[PDB]
């Protein structure tokens, strides 16, 4: 059984969370259970039939996790889901992050466990022609340097931030608490628009001629580089025309440490619109 859904609690703190913990991704989509079929948030039936069909017959009983379409707004993303479709066609993703097999009183790490193991068991379960299962198996974590980078990490990736867990954590049926520690959100990290100066030529020799290698950008007053963010696109392009990209603006996310301005871990996010 799984009676109510498992809701997180937010981190106003970062030094707030307790150690040897377990952590992933989070999901910006649709939550949904297994029991039976597929449920919401609030346990009726997933509309879109097609989804709620090849959902139960891929998942196990008991699987949590989010529908999502890679790559489309969290709305339309709802109208995929949020609509009894009878003839769905179009393609999308659902991220497993929990897994219930019975009692729920057993702990995270074990519940896990018996993902990673029907995984390994139904090996087909991952590589379905329209959809596309991803099991969150999260990764450890030691220090508070070793949490803030795996939030670095994720938003590279183009994720909106991090799910803390402690391992010998229950699956509880309701929200949990800052003290309890089963499922924390963590969005630390802030989103700022910025100016470049100069860039550095790389450096030649969860999934399943140079090039520009970092930035050094500005942002009101301060001096620092930007190494994490781009890609062999973006990258690629920054240097063949680097004297034309000089001074535009660029979305960053960064977080703050100790009493100076400059930021820890600093991530690109896009470059930004020249209009009105």
């Amino acid at each position: 059984a799984i009676t109510k859904p498992l809701l997180a609690a937010t981190l106003e703190n970062i030094e707030d969370v307790q150690f040897p913990c377990l952590a992933t991704p989070k999901i910006d989509g649709i939550r949904s259970v297994k029991q039976t079929q597929m449920l919401s948030r609030t346990f009726k039936p997933i509309r879109n039939s097609v989804m709620n069909r090849l959902l139960t017959e891929l998942l196990p009983e008991g699987s949590d996790g989010e529908i999502s379409i890679e790559g489309a707004t969290f709305q339309d993303t709802t109208s995929a889901v949020m609509t009894g479709h009878k003839m769905y066609n179009a393609k999308f993703s659902y991220y497993w992050f929990d897994y219930v097999t019975d009692d729920p009183l057993k702990k995270y790490i074990d519940r896990v466990e018996d993902m990673k193991n029907y995984i390994t068991v139904h090996p087909h379960i991952l590589e379905h022609a329209q959809v596309k299962i991803i099991p969150l198996i999260p990764v450890e974590i030691n220090n508070i340097t070793e949490l803030l980078q795996y939030e670095r990490d994720v938003l590279s990736k183009g994720f909106e931030g991090v799910m803390i867990r402690k391992p010998d954590g229950k699956y509880k049926f309701g929200r949990s608490t800052l003290k309890e520690g089963i499922l924390l959100k963590m969005k630390q990290f802030k989103d700022a628009e910025a100016t470049i100066i100069s860039m550095t030529a790389l450096f030649k020799n969860f999934g399943y001629e140079d090039v520009m290698g970092s930035i050094e950008v500005d942002y009101d007053g301060v001096v620092f580089s930007i190494g994490t963010g781009f890609d062999a696109d973006q990258r690629r392009d920054f240097w063949q025309n680097k004297e034309s990209y000089i001074g535009k603006m660029v979305k960053f996310k960064y977080f703050e440490m100790g009493s100076k301005d400059c930021p820890r871990f600093p991530v690109f996010i896009g470059i930004r619109h020249e209009e009105d």
